[PDB]
């Protein structure tokens, strides 16, 4: 396979089946079904169309299973999945209520909202692993923290420090990232709902009320459309790379102590090297999300699709990093003399 | 010169003297002088030495003049300015109080603290310019905001929208970046005071008291040393590129609108200022990668990672600064938006 | 799926099954078998063990199939496939000849050689596609090349030009990249054969002759080991990015001409935008391979795994770009007034 | 100043005045005079205007001093120096002859040719420094090469190697970089001469002849205009980073050996750490030149000006790297146990 994260043998090291499952084609489609179901309900609530048409959409979509091969044919034909997805959804809905699915929405609305739904779940997992890792590393520090370490500054031995002193440079930044992530998670996962040209012209003056209701139903933040405003995507990408960056410092430290040999015992430091790799991977990948801030006019295919290529691997690198760092810390049997 | 920001002619387009002068050798030395002065005062305040010894350091540093040839020679020999700087400062201090300048501090303490003092200054300028530009762009939208525009999605004409619809994509992210900056500036400019191996071993139990007073005197946040913790710098650099990125979207829009030619009127006759915004966006989008690579800063101190930040960050704050200058210039050229 | 290149629906746009199948675990395993097959033969040739010892290896590995799941657990245990892969290869070989597989080799030898064998295959497909695309764009220019076009310099209508004038900016760099790729392919795909610490300490005086024979059998260049010398990889990735870059310039022009709409007929320009995307993708990933030039000591796991993460998608991006560009050119019905 | 390369005290470590003075406003201007002097000579040779007017331009620009302030107002008015520069040049040339300076040329013609003229000079300096350092590292190798070293693979002590073995990983790629540079320098520094939209409209059938003559006179390659074809610039930039990447590998090895301390003597390995810094700097900047490959239409101010911002510092980082490595090499008094 192209990426080691999903590779049938290399995933023994780089694997993260829990985070990767959220970027599966099935998970995307489920979240896209969620968008369309909630949209129909929000539009009934605002009396755009009748209640019995929205319930026909809900029940029609409740047991909706997609034809994957035909969805691929869709993106081969159109460039984007949603017109063929919507076609399949209308085929599942009884009566004239099928003409009402996807009303007022555009392709970017359903794709970006699905992304935000799944990024939200990925961030919950990442925070949980972050808090557990902070505890594990804290246990490494409370076990061996009093023991002397030879300090090292600029590749030379320096004065003696302790294990607690060195550990604080691993743990304290991780605590900051947890807090950064928790603050982000409060309103950073936003509904994408702006219509063909970002103006919601099919909804007129009901635009604001439908948007509010749809956001609440999906558990997402109500914000005006951000079809070309991608600063929250780059902000989340920054955080991802901040976490890998700190864990790569941890990995670089452990590998150096391993090479010196006198001041650790491990149960060769492959996990430590893997942390550095992932740090440097995310530090490269951050550039692509920042290049994608320049998204011209109302919708930019060039800028938008660079995020498709690069973001899922950034959140996987961060999750893998947390797994591998947990595996490394269990290998550490003593720090210090 | 190497950079267009400082170039004798390319600065007609790329220059920002107000921001760039925060990265002058002189401005750096002044901030290092302030560090060493306040360190002396902080240590007398924590009863480490008496008031008259700190006062000998304070008055000696007030009329201290650094020798620049010598300082350059010092970084050739040592890699770092402060040993030679401290050597010179001691010569400006009379008596045995000269032995006490720089007590408890290491070179990364004075270099990073100086950087934070001056990045704080630059952040105040950038915040103010962001605020002004938000208003300017708001005035563009109030003048022509109900006027029709041809929407354009994925390089094809879409349905009609208004000028205020398109302008919200310029204005709204900038308003978020203003708020991001203000939040960062709350406690993000921190004192660097850790000593030789990050443990402030010279001060003992008085390390917390000295650090607290030193941070106060310099107007920086009191936080444990971050010699190898560079997340605040990567976070700050992220915001720098967030601003240029949005402004490059704005510039790209204007340039496309200029090329079509039917729904914009630019004065001066073309869209060089618009292209420049795009260039600067792509510049910082590249440079952000450098500060993220420097997150891996091994052991108690890492020359390799730390010096990458020296090569890259000042031009990132300059690009953000220049972008705000260029965005304001471009907006002043815009006579009409819409039909 | 993390990458739209392999995605069950996004591959309708980004797919390239021919190039992607070169990075499958099966193709890797088959390449690694070839390394170990030809290694035994080269060592028999230099009289290190008997001919029938080598022949038992050749035929035992001819019908070798890997236990993929056990290989996954091998990389979890060891950090790298090869110890496990070798253990299974030994069970497939009859007699005392089983001890002779992998003699004189290290894990990086078999992995980097496998890479090089399959990258040579990828570069062949990419050069064949490049030549064919140059014909196609040449056919566009011999149909419409006489027609006038509005020149555009720095986002402003400039003076008139012709279609041949503009098309030369598409064709000429591609012709240079073809020659570039052809020149690299001469001796740029090299054998990796250095043993534990790069010295081939198992072979003594027979090192030079074994390596030469092994390189010749595999169709690879005989160079001294390059375990920590990754400039040829970065050089190759540069080339990969050079191709997508030019095709991104092509895409950007087509997308711009489509927006204006008066001097092109297509048959909305998703393909033109996709090329711009893949250009900016490869212009980011090139950074990873250059960060990987810093590879410490005799083997750097941190620098080497960054290539694992990033290079397969660079060759796929280049390959997909050529596919998409061939599709985009086939949509162009008219250029000019 | 913004960059340590030029900084009043930081240039103690990062300075390279010989390379940096090739990117001074003066060296730029002098190269643009050279373009314009040779332009008039080439055009009088092809009989586009009289010889007296050609030698009025040559002699007019012999003692040309630029009003620098005015040139800066010129880039604030036009975006580029040349319109104000060409205006100053017609004030230096007597008669009506002054109507002919810049005839048939555009802004990007003189700017990119100036660049090419000075990168050619930078590359000569870099090649010389590279050969000298190959010899210097070779002398370190021939002094201590037989002495035992502890091998380290994947941050762990491996079997014993010798000094000569490890030194080959520093020397052999640099010998390949030297040949790469010599191969590039033969035809890679080209004249830019395309006119307003790449078609040399003012020239007519004299186009090819004037371009051949101008390139000969300036000691650059005759190639067709590459206003929007920046592959030679990304190619050259790749080379620059290959050189710093290898020196960064050398630098990281020395830093690690100093930290262990048992197997070297240095007469605090700051130079070794600086080489890593310069490798990672260039490994980041290579991305900008590859992003600048997408250059839309006949001229792209956006992509072109990103080269302006990033390429001079890439050539300076390579230049400085070779200076720092040569300083580090002289500090090495012993390699080996
Ligand atoms: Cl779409
Ligand atoms: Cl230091
Ligand atoms: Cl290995
Ligand atoms: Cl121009």
């Amino acid at each position: 396979s192209l990426s080691p994260f999903e590779h049938p043998f290399l995933s023994g090291l780089f694997g993260d089946s829990e985070i990767i499952e959220l970027f599966s084609a099935k998970a995307d489609i489920d979240a896209m079904i969620r968008f369309e179901t909630a949209l129909a309900q929000a539009e009934a609530e605002a009396s755009i169309f009748a209640d019995d048409e929205a319930e026909a959409i809900v029940s029609g979509l409740s047991e909706f299973a997609a034809d994957m091969s035909a969805l691929r044919h869709g993106v081969a034909k159109d460039g984007v999945v949603v017109p063929e997805l919507i076609r399949q959804m209308r085929a599942a809905v009884a009566g004239q209520a099928a003409d009402k699915v996807h009303f007022g929405a555009t392709s970017q609305d359903v794709i970006d909202t699905s992304l935000m739904l799944r990024l939200k779940m990925a961030a919950e997992i990442i925070a949980t692993r972050l808090g557990h890792l902070i505890d594990t590393l804290g246990d490494l520090a409370s076990r061996d923290g009093h023991k002397p370490l030879t300090g090292y500054t600029r590749m030379q031995a320096a004065i003696g420090i302790t294990v607690a002193d060195r550990a604080a440079g691993w743990i304290a930044p991780l605590e900051r990232h947890l807090l950064r992530l928790e603050t982000f998670a409060q309103n950073g996962f936003a509904l994408q709902f702006g219509g063909a040209a970002g103006t919601l012209e099919k909804l007129g003056d009901n635009a604001g009320a439908v948007r509010a209701d749809l956001a609440k139903r999906l558990g997402l933040a109500d914000r005006p459309q951000w079809h070309n405003q991608r600063d929250g995507i780059a902000e989340f990408a920054n955080l991802l790379s901040l976490v890998t960056g700190t864990l790569g410092k941890f990995g670089q430290d452990i590998a150096l102590m391993a090479e010196i040999g006198s001041e650790i015992r491990l149960s060769n430091p492959v996990n430590a090297e893997t942390l550095v790799t992932l740090a440097r991977f995310n530090a490269v990948q951050i550039s692509a999300l920042h290049q994608s801030l320049v998204q011209e006019q109302e919708r930019s295919g060039a800028g938008w699709m660079l995020e498709w290529l690069t973001l899922p691997q950034m959140v996987t690198a961060t999750g893998t990093s947390l797994l591998v760092a947990e595996r490394l810390a269990a290998q550490i049997d003593r720090l210090g003399a």
